[PDB]
């Protein structure tokens, strides 16, 4: 249904961020 | 329906968090 | 409704989060 | 209703975490 | 109610990482 | 209840979120 | 049902956003 698509969007949204923050580390790193 | 198009606004939040994310990790690595 | 509405008022917190973020990327940047 | 006073809550609780990210910000300057 | 108690326990969490971010910016200053 | 456990899942990973950044705070002391 | 498995799939991305951070903390330590 639409309400567990959108909660599937949030989940995808927040593994974007998850991948943001091993750019800092690696950035930091550099 | 109306539940479903906020935690799509929710999801696109996040997003922006993760752009946000990026720019620091950008920071660093000047 | 009042879950909707709720649900849009965590969107903005979020937003505001994304922009915190982007002011510690400017402050670390001088 | 309860969920939405609580979902309010989780809004607030997103506030407070943007602006410790401002705190961070204000560190880095400083 | 059971959603409105776990919703609840989620602020209460994020209200503990905005504690965490108040955490460094105070390990940065020093 | 299987969403409210779902959520105090949600809440459990939270608190992980909180210990990571005092990690990270214990790494600029 | 299909809400809780996607918010489930929600708290396994936030506990990727946790490892992320770790990744970050050994960072700056380094």
């Amino acid at each position: 249904g639409e309400i567990a698509q959108a909660l599937k969007e949030i989940a995808k949204a927040l593994k974007e961020i998850a991948w943001a923050l091993k750019e800092i580390a690696q950035a930091y790193k550099g």
